[PDB]
């Protein structure tokens, strides 16, 4: 019935500011509710923070030893089908590898069960 | 359809009670849901006990090596317009970089859809 | 329109079973859903297990190096307005900070959508 | 009005294959959702898998360093009354702390609140 | 009432790409929510990224230290009955220890409970 898209990707540091076109991900066309999954193991005694935009929006993101980040992010649109892609900035370096998964899900309405029957009704206005 | 709003920041530590204006966050005129994310990184072998206040709330927060913690916080009111803004308080440092998230969604109707019809009602008040 | 309340503690550790009344907590006088969020940080290389709690209700503990665990705790109940206040057991020592929060919100109906109209009903019962 | 059980445990490692009876929970006597939340501390620098059964339920567990692990599990049934209980398996040893937490609710129905009135119907099947 | 099903493994490492076939799951025949947990612990001071494919679906896993995490993935339909099993990708080693849980919830109506009676209809559409 219900559909579901988790595009994904994992991923190196160079740059400052780069892009990541994530992998494997055709199209979103529709209305999405949508969350993120970020962590990166550190190569060294180093501490990194940095910072993850996706669509419009932004996220912090301190690190050292074992990390493991979550977030609910409510509803996004999609106004025309595309590729997932995300850019982000920070520290970077000789090693420190990066894991990011993108989860989306179609908005669709909830099924319900009705409890108490029979429910009371009027024609006029309250 | 539905909006949202994750506004962010990623910071230092130098003065006890220190506010932190946030990023790019340019307004939350209405109702919200809200949660926060928030995790810090510690400069050599320390630990480091805190509290964050936002909105006439306040958060307990021990760390050292690795952390992150989240917390839901229902439906925040804005009375009117303003920057996102955090308050905090612990002990500082020569290296302890922080980073802190505000994630806020607009409070909508749930959409349903109804099941084993057809539904029983009475005009009569139970 | 709907409520709130985040009362909230950042303590020590010294006798065993002590109770910590929790900070800056007025009341919270009618029926709440519930939750803790509990860390503590070591001071050392040593090991803390302990228990903590809070209305009837008891929650387990171990914990190295670094640590954050939430807990759900449906619908409890205030019979009389009191302030917050937490009882807890376990190895205590010269360093063991702790960091506690609880958050409760008060239980309100939910908004809806309905979808599907128009909605089939009978006045026979089922 | 709703109810809730947190029955609870903080236990030791000895034996492959053992019980830990859970302390302090007198029954559970009808349907409940349920959740686990284990973590376990280590004894020296060594790695501990494992795999804890509930009720016709297992659930992997790997660990070093510091762990913290939830599930959700849906609606179990109680047939009869009885007093809570774990079994688990996995490497054991001089010093491996446990602590393990069951919470379980009562299924209720939920309350709500209807928007967009009045609201459509016809006495026809769709 | 509604069931469940936690399917399970606790595995080793050894060959690139390689399927790990779900211990004592006998099938999932119908549609299902469906999350997965994974955490590994690392022999040695060495660090795992890795990706985990499910059904059509891949998760990304960067590891150090000590590590653990979910996801949620949205009502998986299950075409006709098989056993669960999970290929995935990434470095291996002499000692990288494995654990994987699946849970499966059968999808079924919300009960509900009605605030506000009497409700407000109209024959005429909207």
């Amino acid at each position: 019935i219900d559909c579901d898209s988790s595009v994904f990707g994992n991923n190196f540091n160079i740059t400052t500011s780069p892009q990541t076109l994530t992998m494997s991900g055709p199209l979103a066309p529709g209305k999405y509710q949508t969350t993120l999954t970020v962590q990166a193991l550190i190569g060294g005694t180093g501490v990194v923070v940095g910072t993850v935009t996706f669509a419009g929006k932004t996220v912090a993101y301190q690190v050292f030893d074992d990390s493991f980040a979550s977030f609910d992010l409510g509803t996004v649109t999609v106004s025309a089908s595309t590729t997932p892609s995300v850019i982000w900035t920070g520290s970077t370096g000789a090693t420190l590898t990066m894991a990011v998964n993108i989860i989306c899900k179609p908005i669709t309405p909830t099924s319900v069960a009705i409890s108490g029957q029979p429910i009371w009704t009027t024609p006029y206005a309250p």
